């Protein structure tokens, strides 16, 4: 009896995927879940993860890769390869050369998840929902402190957009832009921030406790779906707003000290299978990279612009860069005077 350990973003699997995977195979899983590229990369880069399939971002697989923690996917051993977007290969193709270890897996935006209810009840009917004033305006955080603000607990996603919303380089390679102006804005919003955290918000989105929230695309449409399962009342919706935002793609990649490889290639061929991804994508409301399955996803998930967003939308998309040792102290350094307000 083999054992396949597998460790993958919170909220980001259907509830069956890994009890259908174990019946098909006869291969026990265990499941870990992570809410952080950090944490994850952490644990690629301090030592042994003993996992045999990890879920990172692209752009982090990219930093991962330069210090040798994972191992050329074997193509003979995954002949669905080809049910993957070119398209989405290419873009994966940026970080990870020839698409030699990574397996495009879901992707998505970062954008402003939101009560829509409660944000037209505190700033009107006119309140800036397609914009990232709603919730980077000093002005609107002081007026939605009380109803709830969360942040991503993520210093990339933060001061990408921070940069990009004054009209900074998202990508800036430029010390006095965060310093400056970045952390400037953050910590005159930082008194109105309940709390940076990656995963909590989703919940407290669903349940009312939090109005506005820096979220990840397929994680507030899941809120939005709970609260709906709820019968709750409470209306949330998600914002690519317009002054563009943060997009990306989470890889599945096989770590070099990985134990049971084997069992690893079978779960990856499952997961290049049409009907298996798909039913992943009507359950987390995120877009899968895989061209076949695109059919096959719910209508409701396919049909919403919020999750395969139209080509408007996406020319207005960004991707993040890996800076440089030199920016990643100063966005470092920036990020924790900001936590600590
Ligand atoms: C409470 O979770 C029990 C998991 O049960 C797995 C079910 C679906 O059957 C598949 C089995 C035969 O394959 C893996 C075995 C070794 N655990
Ligand atoms: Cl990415």
């Amino acid at each position: 009896q083999k054992t396949l350990h597998i460790y993958n973003w919170t909220d980001y699997i259907a509830p069956d995927t890994v009890a259908n995977f174990e019946k098909e195979t006869g291969i026990k899983v265990v499941y870990d879940v992570f809410d952080s590229n950090e944490v994850l990369e952490g644990k690629l880069m301090a030592g042994s993860t003993g996992f045999d399939l990890v879920v990172p971002s692209a752009y982090a697989l990219e930093r991962q890769l330069t210090a040798g923690v994972f191992q050329p996917l074997d193509k003979s051993k995954l002949p669905e390869w080809k049910n993957l977007d070119p398209e989405l290969l290419k873009l994966v193709a940026k970080h990870d050369p020839d698409n030699k270890f990574a397996m495009p897996y879901m992707w998505a935006t970062t954008g402003i998840g939101y009560n829509v209810d409660k944000v037209k009840a505190v700033l009107g009917e006119n309140a800036p929902v397609d914009s990232w004033d709603l919730i980077l305006k000093p002005e609107n955080l002081e007026k939605l402190k009380s109803c709830g603000v969360s942040f991503l607990d993520d210093p990339e996603e933060v001061f990408a957009t921070v940069l990009n919303y004054l009209g900074k380089d998202p990508n800036s390679t430029k010390a006095d832009d965060y310093t400056g102006p970045a952390t400037d804005l953050l910590l005159k919003l930082r008194p109105n921030i309940r709390y940076f955290h990656s995963s909590q918000y989703i919940n407290d989105l669903a349940n009312g406790d939090i109005c506005v929230a820096i979220g990840w695309a397929g994680d507030v449409w899941q809120a939005s779906n709970r609260a709906k399962e709820a019968k709750n009342g409470v209306n949330v919706s998600f914002s690519i707003p317009k002054e563009g935002a943060m997009a990306w793609f989470d890889v599945f990649a096989m770590p070099a000290d990985a134990k049971n490889k084997d069992e690893a290639y079978q779960f990856l061929n499952y997961l290049l299978r049409p009907d298996v991804v798909a039913h992943i994508s009507d359950h987390v409301f995120y877009a899968n990279a895989n061209k076949a399955a695109t059919p096959l996803v719910s209508a409701e998930v396919r049909e919403n612009p919020g999750i395969y967003p139209p080509a408007d939308v996406r020319a207005k998309l960004f991707t993040q860069k890996v800076q440089d040792p030199k920016i990643d102290r100063v966005r470092t350094r920036a990020w924790t005077k900001v936590k600590s307000g």
